[PDB]
């Protein structure tokens, strides 16, 4: 009781005695001098290591270049940029373009509208639960947040298609500085959540009253959205004409629909991509499903196939050899030097100040230390001729051409293994044993709560 | 106050993890403990907890010179990654043994030492202990030099005029009846220090209290939802 | 022979073996990581020490404040600023002024003109020596350099007096960026040196030809000077009227001459100040004279009375207690943190990287490591009540009000002892035993060459 509390307390004599002992060590005296002056990462950056790790030679790359480098600015749209950065290469090459971008804003507008609507439904389906329950508070936390993942991306493309950024871009203030717009919509959605819950205490979900109430809510949400961004110029099955110049200065015009463009030009068949994760807390070969997570009401559920790093790595090299970039999620900006664009777990000399981290990946995830926070694109890698295994990956980020080295980053194999959690591949690129997990009798997915670390969204 | 608050919070977290070891790792409480154990924020009871144990001193003897006082994010990240490792080490060991078991007792102390070690790298432990004398020389408005020899605990009282036994925190939380005491479960910084207790009061009473304090020449500490409806440019 | 040369060479295996051994040390691993990232002084600044050393409480200060802080800008005029900063306090107090400055530019113009002229004479008196001799090359190195010392200051004041900066200030470009003006004058002076030497091979010093030649040289020098700065508006014995406002907003007018002003208002009696140095290479109580050093042809020779630190320190405290600032020279910017304005030998944690410096003061001077390079003003100090000895000094620098803490610096007693070399006092402030060294039968000064470290000038 008292003795334990006493022994577990911070004792002043004790800490001062420990101080006396630490100060007698020269490494300690030096470390405390430096660490009071500069940020630990600035102080500890290891140029001996950087000299070797900052290597931009990649023997296995996709043929088409990422031009121009994209910039999401102050928004959490990385997943949208990485997904479109992957597909835009198909247009760039096919139509012989110097620079091309698919509309990231197009997807952004519909994703936010769908999420706001999705939230209302989530509130209706959880109305029976207490207001301070974990689920209801979690629904109320960030209903219109920008972040997402690949299934949420296919949900939008299935319904809305894709179009050239030339027809709808980042002109609006809110595409590049979304925080305030999100705040405004969310304060309103929180009001709506209470209006809905109060009404549901009295009536049932379907009751003209509730049905009418929801539609008005949906209209008001659309109203406020249209103030910050315009609804796209064409509907999904509506034709648009897009005029452009190719590399040889020849002018062309394409008349298409957003849904036809996604397929015909962007080469996306929404039926083939699958998301694979490396979550050591669960057995590999299993399907993981994130409960309640989504954007489009009734769209595809977030399902992942848990796979080991050795398989993920082979899939990545295989895709690149087949001239296809690879969307991947990671824990940004852990062990990432934005100035040089290097992603390396050992780039900083933390061991020199006696700072080591034994906690393994599964535990880091369990213990709230690591999860996916950003999505980027692997556009190349270097397979060691002797080991015949990849040492590093060429990463295309969406932070402008001044981030890293001309917008590009280099990631070590070890960083991919420890601080990345998912890649997106086509079901046909998988070994039949893995593909069947998706095609056969479901397999029965491990179902995780929405607040589970693996349900995190890439921003 | 900052140095001791962070050290006490890191230590406090270890205890919180020990007292919740029987709960699942993805439970709401355990995940909440693991979220921001060394975060800078606080409230008045946590402030009195530090002053009771550590007193107060002139900034002249210990200020914001260290990088981490003015840019604390990285220091907090480093300490927290380590604390999350410690939480698992402790929980794993507690599956086997009981809270008091030399093994656990030893384990905790080493954890506490390592935490103090990493802290002393980013900030120095203050120059004097709470009951240890310091001399502070200063100049008044008329250019006269003076020296004060005091202890941090005597200074808090003698000069700063703080009697840690009189202040109370009042809140206006319309979700609850007024005139009631509200207590926040598990919230703290100093292991075994005062619990966070609030007296729920209406706006009309709070407003009178504020005017009354000001008329009695005393400023008033208050908490708010910053930066809602706040224009920083004009300060409105 | 060969073996010695071999043993004294840098051996590659050896240095790589030493590298292997140093890298196994944690303090070394940490030090090399940090030192490849930041300047050693930035990395090693010791905030634990700074926290204590940055102390601006001084129990023994001169009553009048230094307003405004002065700024020499890009010129080596520190000695002129420190000397006038000392005297301006007399005017500030006597005439009840909020802000006052004596003309630093006034002294500057005449010092440069006198130095250029002085050089011609030096070249004439050394014409018999070889062109690559140490003396002749030393004369040709920086004949019009801005730097100086106190005797050179009294030389100008004796001949030119002093005036209010209001009548002649730093308006010209060359007062605040003197390098180019000095370059131009010096290229011309080097031409003149050869013209003179060539002519002196034929004729004697006095020979109408040489006499005429010199005067034309002097005229051309004055000509080029007047292009970059104007000759002051009044001659030394010529009256000027100066109108000013005191602190109570009352207007006043003073009609005076530069020579009368120096005495009457600035309170300078050119006959009382003497320069004391602490040069451990020589016995204390001795007079040291710097051969050939000067500015005004035939003016006072540079003579110093060598005194120990204990005596210098007492003299400094005594002057301050008597409400008089103290001009001093030091090795700027050794162990000087301009950002904080702290002058402390131990402010940086060099011992933490195993970097220690045992060489003592006399040896540092002998070995080309330390000498006076800058002059500043001590305007206060703090005498420890218990030891009854000074711990720190309040220093007024001439680098603008943003240098240090509002233009002011704080110097430790130890810094004064190790990195300062001279102070200026009045002969009557000295102990009679020391005063007589100046007044009595000369004493016979130790004569040092012009290139001797103690002949260095404060810039």
């Amino acid at each position: 009781a008292f003795q334990g509390a006493m022994a577990s307390s911070i004792d002043i004599s004790k800490i001062n005695s420990w101080n006396k002992e630490f100060q007698s060590d020269l490494t300690h005296q030096l470390a405390t001098t430096v660490l009071k002056n500069y940020n630990a990462d600035d102080a500890l950056l290891n140029k001996t290591r950087l000299q070797k790790q900052d290597n931009r030679v990649f023997n296995t790359v996709v043929s088409t270049d990422s031009t121009p480098v994209t910039n999401q600015k102050s928004s959490g749209r990385a997943w949208l940029f990485a997904a479109t950065n992957q597909l835009r290469l198909n247009v760039l090459s096919e139509l012989n373009l110097k620079e091309f971008e698919l509309s990231q804003a197009y997807l952004f507008f519909y994703d936010k509208l769908e999420k706001a609507n999705y939230f209302l439904d989530q509130i209706v389906s959880s109305a029976d639960q207490d207001i301070d329950s974990r689920l209801v508070q979690y629904l109320l936390a960030a209903p219109t947040e920008d972040g997402g993942q690949y299934s949420m991306f296919l949900n939008l493309v299935k319904k809305y298609g894709l179009i050239p950024k030339d027809l709808y871009g980042d002109l609006p203030y809110s595409t590049t500085a979304s925080r305030k717009w999100n705040s405004l919509l969310t304060t309103k959605l929180r009001e709506f959540a209470e209006t809905l819950r109060t009404a549901l205490k009295e009536r049932s979900a379907d009751d003209s009253i509730i049905v009418t109430l929801r539609e008005q809510m949906q209209r008001e949400i659309f109203r406020l959205m249209s103030l910050f961004m315009d609804i796209p110029p064409v509907q999904p099955n509506e034709q648009f004409t897009w005029e452009y110049v190719d590399k040889d200065k020849k002018i062309h015009t394409i008349k298409s629909t957003p849904l036809e463009f996604a397929s015909k030009y962007a080469k996306l068949d929404p039926s083939t991509p699958v998301s694979l994760i490396n979550d050591p807390r669960h057995p590999y070969g299993k399907l993981i499903k994130i409960d309640r997570l989504g954007n489009v009401l009734g769209g595809d559920a977030v399902i992942y196939l848990n796979v080991d790093n050795e398989t993920l790595s082979k899939l990545v090299v295989k895709r690149l050899q087949n001239n296809k970039a690879v969307f991947f999620g990671s824990h940004t900006p852990k062990f990432m030097d934005k100035k040089t664009g290097v992603m390396d777990i050992e780039l900083w000399n933390y061991p020199a100040i006696g700072y080591n981290l034994p906690q393994q990946k599964a535990s880091r995830i369990r213990y709230h230390e690591s999860l996916m926070t950003h999505a980027m694109l692997i556009t190349g890698c270097h397979v060691d001729e002797t080991s015949k295994l990849p040492l590093r990956y060429r990463v295309e980020n969406s932070w402008g051409k001044d981030s890293g080295k001309d917008g590009l980053y280099v990631m070590t194999q070890k960083y991919f293994e420890e601080y990345c959690f998912q890649i997106v591949v086509d079901i046909n690129e998988l070994p039949k044993e893995l593909a069947s997990k998706f095609t056969s009798g479901k397999e029965e997915p491990i179902v995780l709560p929405i607040w589970d670390p693996m349900g995190a969204l890439a921003k």
